[PDB]
Protein backbone atom coordinates (compact mmCIF):
# COMPACT_ATOMS: atom_id res chain seq x y z
CA UNK A 1 0.00 0.00 0.00
CA UNK A 2 1.40 3.43 -1.26
CA UNK A 3 -1.89 5.36 -0.52
CA UNK A 4 -4.33 5.27 2.54
CA UNK A 5 -7.54 4.36 1.25
CA UNK A 6 -9.75 6.07 4.33
CA UNK A 7 -7.58 9.61 3.29
CA UNK A 8 -9.35 9.28 0.37
CA UNK A 9 -12.01 11.88 -1.21
CA UNK A 10 -15.60 10.59 -1.89
CA UNK A 11 -17.58 12.93 -4.40
CA UNK A 12 -21.18 13.48 -3.12
CA UNK A 13 -21.66 13.41 -6.93
CA UNK A 14 -22.70 9.72 -6.34
CA UNK A 15 -25.29 10.02 -3.61
CA UNK A 16 -28.46 8.14 -4.83
CA UNK A 17 -31.54 7.64 -2.58
CA UNK A 18 -31.47 3.91 -0.95
CA UNK A 19 -35.52 4.13 -1.40
CA UNK A 20 -35.00 3.77 -5.66
CA UNK A 21 -33.50 0.32 -5.15
CA UNK A 22 -35.64 -2.52 -5.38
CA UNK A 23 -33.52 -5.78 -4.38
CA UNK A 24 -33.17 -9.25 -5.53
CA UNK A 25 -31.53 -12.00 -5.64
CA UNK A 26 -27.94 -12.51 -3.70
CA UNK A 27 -25.04 -12.91 -6.43
CA UNK A 28 -22.42 -13.86 -4.20
CA UNK A 29 -22.33 -13.56 -0.11
CA UNK A 30 -19.17 -13.90 2.38
CA UNK A 31 -19.14 -13.88 6.26
CA UNK A 32 -20.05 -9.93 6.70
CA UNK A 33 -20.80 -8.72 3.48
CA UNK A 34 -22.84 -9.16 0.31
CA UNK A 35 -23.41 -8.18 -3.49
CA UNK A 36 -27.19 -8.22 -4.20
CA UNK A 37 -28.62 -7.69 -8.23
CA UNK A 38 -30.86 -4.14 -8.04
CA UNK A 39 -33.06 -2.56 -10.06
CA UNK A 40 -32.32 1.14 -10.15
CA UNK A 41 -35.25 4.12 -10.87
CA UNK A 42 -33.92 7.10 -11.78
CA UNK A 43 -30.23 6.23 -12.19
CA UNK A 44 -30.40 6.91 -16.15
CA UNK A 45 -31.19 10.27 -17.00
CA UNK A 46 -34.74 9.66 -18.57
CA UNK A 47 -37.35 8.04 -16.55
CA UNK A 48 -36.23 4.03 -16.94
CA UNK A 49 -35.16 1.82 -14.90
CA UNK A 50 -31.73 -0.51 -14.88
CA UNK A 51 -29.95 -3.61 -13.42
CA UNK A 52 -27.23 -2.98 -10.74
CA UNK A 53 -24.81 -4.83 -8.42
CA UNK A 54 -25.05 -3.34 -4.56
CA UNK A 55 -22.41 -4.71 -2.35
CA UNK A 56 -23.53 -4.09 1.60
CA UNK A 57 -23.00 -5.14 5.00
CA UNK A 58 -24.87 -8.29 6.66
CA UNK A 59 -25.74 -7.82 10.29
CA UNK A 60 -23.00 -10.12 11.61
CA UNK A 61 -20.40 -6.85 10.19
CA UNK A 62 -18.11 -5.24 13.07
CA UNK A 63 -16.37 -1.62 13.03
CA UNK A 64 -13.37 -2.79 10.74
CA UNK A 65 -16.23 -4.25 8.23
CA UNK A 66 -17.74 -1.20 8.01
CA UNK A 67 -14.45 1.28 7.79
CA UNK A 68 -13.68 -1.24 5.13
CA UNK A 69 -16.50 -0.51 2.67
CA UNK A 70 -16.73 3.24 2.97
CA UNK A 71 -12.58 2.82 2.22
CA UNK A 72 -13.58 0.36 -0.80
CA UNK A 73 -16.22 3.39 -1.52
CA UNK A 74 -13.05 6.71 -1.71
CA UNK A 75 -10.62 3.80 -3.76
CA UNK A 76 -14.04 3.53 -6.38
CA UNK A 77 -14.93 7.64 -6.19
CA UNK A 78 -11.22 8.24 -6.65
CA UNK A 79 -10.26 5.80 -9.70
CA UNK A 80 -13.21 6.72 -11.49
CA UNK A 81 -14.55 5.54 -14.74
CA UNK A 82 -12.05 2.67 -17.16
CA UNK A 83 -13.50 0.38 -19.54
CA UNK A 84 -11.32 -2.73 -17.74
CA UNK A 85 -12.74 -2.14 -14.12
CA UNK A 86 -16.07 -2.05 -12.50
CA UNK A 87 -17.63 0.58 -12.77
CA UNK A 88 -18.72 2.71 -9.71
CA UNK A 89 -22.70 3.61 -10.42
CA UNK A 90 -23.27 5.64 -7.44
CA UNK A 91 -23.67 5.10 -3.27
CA UNK A 92 -26.27 5.31 -0.49
CA UNK A 93 -24.23 6.97 2.65
CA UNK A 94 -26.96 8.73 4.60
CA UNK A 95 -30.12 7.32 6.41
CA UNK A 96 -28.83 3.71 6.56
CA UNK A 97 -26.37 1.53 6.17
CA UNK A 98 -23.13 1.88 3.24
CA UNK A 99 -24.49 0.51 0.20
CA UNK A 100 -22.15 0.83 -3.20
CA UNK A 101 -23.67 0.33 -7.02
CA UNK A 102 -21.66 -0.93 -9.37
CA UNK A 103 -22.23 -1.74 -13.05
CA UNK A 104 -24.39 -5.29 -12.95
CA UNK A 105 -21.88 -7.98 -15.95
CA UNK A 106 -24.23 -10.61 -16.98
CA UNK A 107 -21.78 -13.57 -17.47
CA UNK A 108 -20.93 -13.16 -13.73
CA UNK A 109 -16.82 -14.15 -12.54
CA UNK A 110 -14.52 -15.09 -15.22
CA UNK A 111 -13.41 -18.14 -13.18
CA UNK A 112 -17.05 -20.14 -13.70
CA UNK A 113 -17.34 -18.59 -17.25
CA UNK A 114 -14.38 -20.77 -17.88
CA UNK A 115 -15.48 -23.51 -16.21
CA UNK A 116 -18.72 -23.65 -18.09
CA UNK A 117 -17.43 -23.30 -21.40
CA UNK A 118 -13.80 -25.33 -20.85
CA UNK A 119 -15.55 -28.77 -22.53
CA UNK A 120 -16.53 -26.62 -25.53
CA UNK A 121 -13.55 -24.63 -26.21
CA UNK A 122 -12.08 -24.21 -29.36
CA UNK A 123 -8.57 -23.09 -30.13
CA UNK A 124 -9.11 -21.89 -33.92
CA UNK A 125 -20.96 -19.38 -35.30
CA UNK A 126 -24.28 -19.35 -33.29
CA UNK A 127 -22.84 -22.08 -30.58
CA UNK A 128 -20.55 -18.92 -28.76
CA UNK A 129 -17.53 -21.17 -28.39
CA UNK A 130 -14.54 -20.17 -26.19
CA UNK A 131 -11.92 -19.85 -28.30
CA UNK A 132 -8.27 -18.78 -27.90
CA UNK A 133 -8.81 -15.11 -29.36
CA UNK A 134 -10.96 -14.57 -26.50
CA UNK A 135 -8.48 -16.18 -24.22
CA UNK A 136 -5.97 -13.56 -25.59
CA UNK A 137 -8.41 -10.84 -25.54
CA UNK A 138 -9.53 -11.54 -22.17
CA UNK A 139 -5.55 -11.50 -21.06
CA UNK A 140 -4.84 -8.20 -22.47
CA UNK A 141 -8.32 -6.46 -21.28
CA UNK A 142 -6.89 -7.64 -17.75
CA UNK A 143 -3.47 -6.24 -18.16
CA UNK A 144 -4.72 -2.80 -19.20
CA UNK A 145 -7.03 -2.75 -16.43
CA UNK A 146 -4.00 -3.71 -14.06
CA UNK A 147 -1.68 -0.86 -15.68
CA UNK A 148 -4.66 1.52 -15.08
CA UNK A 149 -4.62 0.11 -11.07
CA UNK A 150 -1.23 1.09 -11.01
CA UNK A 151 -0.86 4.59 -12.60
CA UNK A 152 -3.63 5.53 -9.83
CA UNK A 153 -1.09 3.94 -7.16
CA UNK A 154 -3.42 1.09 -6.52
CA UNK A 155 -2.37 -2.46 -5.52
CA UNK A 156 -5.60 -5.20 -6.14
CA UNK A 157 -3.76 -7.66 -3.90
CA UNK A 158 -6.38 -9.87 -4.55
CA UNK A 159 -6.22 -10.66 -8.50
CA UNK A 160 -7.34 -13.87 -10.00
CA UNK A 161 -10.14 -15.54 -12.46
CA UNK A 162 -12.81 -15.32 -9.84
CA UNK A 163 -12.01 -10.89 -9.09
CA UNK A 164 -12.67 -10.73 -12.92
CA UNK A 165 -16.16 -10.05 -14.23
CA UNK A 166 -17.51 -10.83 -17.85
CA UNK A 167 -19.65 -8.01 -19.21
CA UNK A 168 -21.82 -7.32 -22.60
CA UNK A 169 -19.49 -7.89 -25.85
CA UNK A 170 -16.69 -10.32 -23.99
CA UNK A 171 -15.70 -7.26 -22.24
CA UNK A 172 -13.75 -7.98 -18.32
CA UNK A 173 -14.16 -6.24 -15.45
CA UNK A 174 -11.76 -6.38 -12.55
CA UNK A 175 -13.76 -6.20 -9.54
CA UNK A 176 -12.93 -7.35 -6.06
CA UNK A 177 -15.48 -8.94 -4.15
CA UNK A 178 -13.94 -9.09 -0.80
CA UNK A 179 -16.39 -9.22 1.84
CA UNK A 180 -18.90 -10.43 -0.41
CA UNK A 181 -16.71 -13.70 -0.44
CA UNK A 182 -16.99 -16.83 1.47
CA UNK A 183 -12.94 -17.17 1.73
CA UNK A 184 -13.80 -19.95 4.89
CA UNK A 185 -15.31 -22.01 3.09
CA UNK A 186 -12.89 -21.27 -0.12
CA UNK A 187 -10.20 -24.01 -0.82
CA UNK A 188 -8.58 -21.45 -2.72
CA UNK A 189 -7.73 -19.12 0.41
CA UNK A 190 -5.50 -20.77 2.90
CA UNK A 191 -5.17 -20.12 6.72
CA UNK A 192 -2.04 -18.28 7.30
CA UNK A 193 -1.42 -16.83 10.71
CA UNK A 194 -4.30 -14.85 11.79
CA UNK A 195 -5.82 -14.67 8.17
CA UNK A 196 -7.54 -16.53 5.59
CA UNK A 197 -5.21 -15.74 2.50
CA UNK A 198 -5.05 -16.68 -1.13
CA UNK A 199 -1.53 -17.88 -1.41
CA UNK A 200 -1.29 -19.85 -4.29
CA UNK A 201 -1.91 -16.82 -6.42
CA UNK A 202 0.56 -14.28 -4.13
CA UNK A 203 4.49 -13.44 -4.22
CA UNK A 204 7.33 -14.72 -2.01
CA UNK A 205 7.80 -11.18 -0.59
CA UNK A 206 3.94 -11.61 -0.02
CA UNK A 207 3.70 -14.72 1.86
CA UNK A 208 6.95 -14.16 3.62
CA UNK A 209 7.27 -10.54 4.81
CA UNK A 210 3.54 -9.09 4.05
CA UNK A 211 4.77 -7.11 1.42
CA UNK A 212 2.10 -6.01 -1.44
CA UNK A 213 3.51 -3.92 -3.98
CA UNK A 214 2.82 -3.30 -7.69
CA UNK A 215 5.11 -6.26 -8.89
CA UNK A 216 3.10 -8.62 -6.57
CA UNK A 217 0.39 -7.70 -8.41
CA UNK A 218 2.38 -8.97 -11.06
CA UNK A 219 3.00 -11.97 -10.45
CA UNK A 220 -0.80 -12.85 -9.60
CA UNK A 221 -1.31 -11.57 -13.27
CA UNK A 222 1.14 -14.42 -14.01
CA UNK A 223 -1.24 -16.84 -12.04
CA UNK A 224 -3.90 -15.67 -13.30
CA UNK A 225 -2.33 -16.24 -16.96
CA UNK A 226 -2.55 -20.22 -15.81
CA UNK A 227 -5.89 -20.12 -14.83
CA UNK A 228 -7.13 -18.55 -17.66
CA UNK A 229 -4.88 -20.70 -20.54
CA UNK A 230 -5.97 -23.91 -18.31
CA UNK A 231 -9.58 -23.05 -18.41
CA UNK A 232 -10.17 -22.58 -14.96
CA UNK A 233 -7.93 -24.68 -13.73
CA UNK A 234 -6.96 -24.67 -9.84
CA UNK A 235 -3.12 -23.26 -9.95
CA UNK A 236 -0.50 -25.86 -8.44
CA UNK A 237 -2.82 -29.00 -9.19
CA UNK A 238 -2.32 -31.96 -6.75
CA UNK A 239 0.06 -30.03 -4.41
CA UNK A 240 -1.10 -28.76 -1.55
CA UNK A 241 -0.53 -25.59 0.77
CA UNK A 242 1.95 -26.71 3.30
CA UNK A 243 5.59 -26.56 4.26
CA UNK A 244 6.96 -28.31 0.63
CA UNK A 245 4.60 -26.00 -1.20
CA UNK A 246 6.56 -22.77 0.54
CA UNK A 247 9.85 -24.33 0.44
CA UNK A 248 9.71 -25.04 -3.45
CA UNK A 249 8.45 -21.49 -4.35
CA UNK A 250 11.56 -19.95 -2.26
CA UNK A 251 13.76 -22.70 -4.09
CA UNK A 252 12.47 -21.73 -7.52
CA UNK A 253 9.11 -24.44 -8.43
CA UNK A 254 7.31 -22.84 -11.01
CA UNK A 255 4.26 -24.39 -13.01
CA UNK A 256 4.75 -25.55 -16.31
CA UNK A 257 2.92 -24.18 -19.26
CA UNK A 258 -1.10 -24.98 -19.02
CA UNK A 259 -2.16 -27.19 -21.97
CA UNK A 260 -3.66 -23.91 -24.51
CA UNK A 261 -0.74 -21.52 -23.44
CA UNK A 262 1.00 -20.06 -26.60
CA UNK A 263 4.61 -19.77 -26.06
CA UNK A 264 4.33 -16.41 -25.61
CA UNK A 265 1.77 -15.95 -23.00
CA UNK A 266 3.85 -18.69 -21.02
CA UNK A 267 6.66 -16.43 -21.41
CA UNK A 268 5.01 -13.65 -19.65
CA UNK A 269 3.70 -16.01 -17.02
CA UNK A 270 7.76 -16.93 -16.34
CA UNK A 271 8.12 -13.31 -16.41
CA UNK A 272 6.01 -12.42 -13.58
CA UNK A 273 7.45 -15.32 -11.28
CA UNK A 274 10.75 -14.31 -11.18
CA UNK A 275 11.96 -14.55 -7.41
CA UNK A 276 12.91 -10.87 -8.01
CA UNK A 277 10.20 -8.65 -8.18
CA UNK A 278 12.61 -5.85 -10.22
CA UNK A 279 12.80 -8.70 -12.67
CA UNK A 280 9.03 -9.05 -13.47
CA UNK A 281 7.77 -7.16 -16.34
CA UNK A 282 5.44 -4.18 -15.60
CA UNK A 283 1.81 -4.01 -16.69
CA UNK A 284 2.06 -1.65 -19.02
CA UNK A 285 4.96 -3.72 -20.76
CA UNK A 286 2.75 -6.70 -20.74
CA UNK A 287 0.35 -4.83 -22.58
CA UNK A 288 2.45 -3.88 -25.20
CA UNK A 289 3.38 -7.46 -25.10
CA UNK A 290 -0.04 -8.51 -25.90
CA UNK A 291 -0.88 -6.20 -28.44
CA UNK A 292 2.13 -7.22 -30.23
CA UNK A 293 0.58 -11.26 -29.96
CA UNK A 294 -2.80 -9.89 -31.17
CA UNK A 295 -1.91 -8.24 -34.16
CA UNK A 296 0.61 -11.21 -34.90
CA UNK A 297 -1.89 -13.37 -34.68
C1 LIG B 1 -23.95 -15.88 -15.05
O1 LIG B 1 -23.69 -14.74 -14.25
C2 LIG B 1 -24.87 -14.01 -13.92
C3 LIG B 1 -24.47 -12.71 -13.32
O2 LIG B 1 -23.79 -12.96 -12.08
C4 LIG B 1 -23.17 -11.90 -11.46
C5 LIG B 1 -22.54 -12.22 -10.26
C6 LIG B 1 -21.90 -11.22 -9.59
F1 LIG B 1 -21.30 -11.53 -8.42
C7 LIG B 1 -21.83 -9.88 -10.04
C8 LIG B 1 -21.18 -8.75 -9.42
N1 LIG B 1 -20.52 -8.91 -8.24
C9 LIG B 1 -19.65 -7.97 -7.68
C10 LIG B 1 -18.31 -8.23 -7.44
C11 LIG B 1 -17.50 -7.25 -6.88
C12 LIG B 1 -18.03 -6.00 -6.57
N2 LIG B 1 -17.29 -4.92 -6.03
C13 LIG B 1 -16.10 -4.48 -6.52
O3 LIG B 1 -15.47 -5.08 -7.38
C14 LIG B 1 -15.57 -3.21 -5.88
N3 LIG B 1 -14.15 -3.05 -6.14
C15 LIG B 1 -13.51 -2.84 -7.30
C16 LIG B 1 -12.19 -2.77 -6.99
C17 LIG B 1 -10.96 -2.54 -7.86
C18 LIG B 1 -11.09 -1.26 -8.62
C19 LIG B 1 -10.70 -3.70 -8.82
N4 LIG B 1 -12.07 -2.95 -5.65
N5 LIG B 1 -13.27 -3.12 -5.13
C20 LIG B 1 -19.36 -5.73 -6.83
C21 LIG B 1 -20.17 -6.71 -7.38
N6 LIG B 1 -21.20 -7.53 -9.99
C22 LIG B 1 -21.86 -7.41 -11.15
N7 LIG B 1 -22.50 -8.33 -11.83
C23 LIG B 1 -22.49 -9.59 -11.28
C24 LIG B 1 -23.15 -10.62 -11.97
CL1 LIG C 1 -26.04 -12.04 9.15
CL1 LIG D 1 -22.23 -0.10 6.93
Amino acid sequence: SYIDPTQLPYDHKWEFPRNRLSFGKTLGAGAFGKVVEATAQGLIKSDAAMTVAVKMLKPSAHSTEREALMSELKVLSYLGNHENIVNLLGACTHGGPTLVITEYCCYGDLLNFLRRKRDEFVPYLYKDFLTLEHLLSFSYQVAKGMAFLASKNCIHRDLAARNILLTHGNITKICDFGLARDIKNDSNYVDKGNARLPVKWMAPESIFNSVYTFESDVWSYGIFLWELFSLGSSPYPGMPVDSKFYKMIKEGFRMSSPEYAPAEMYDIMKTCWDADPDKRPTFKQIVQDIEKQISES
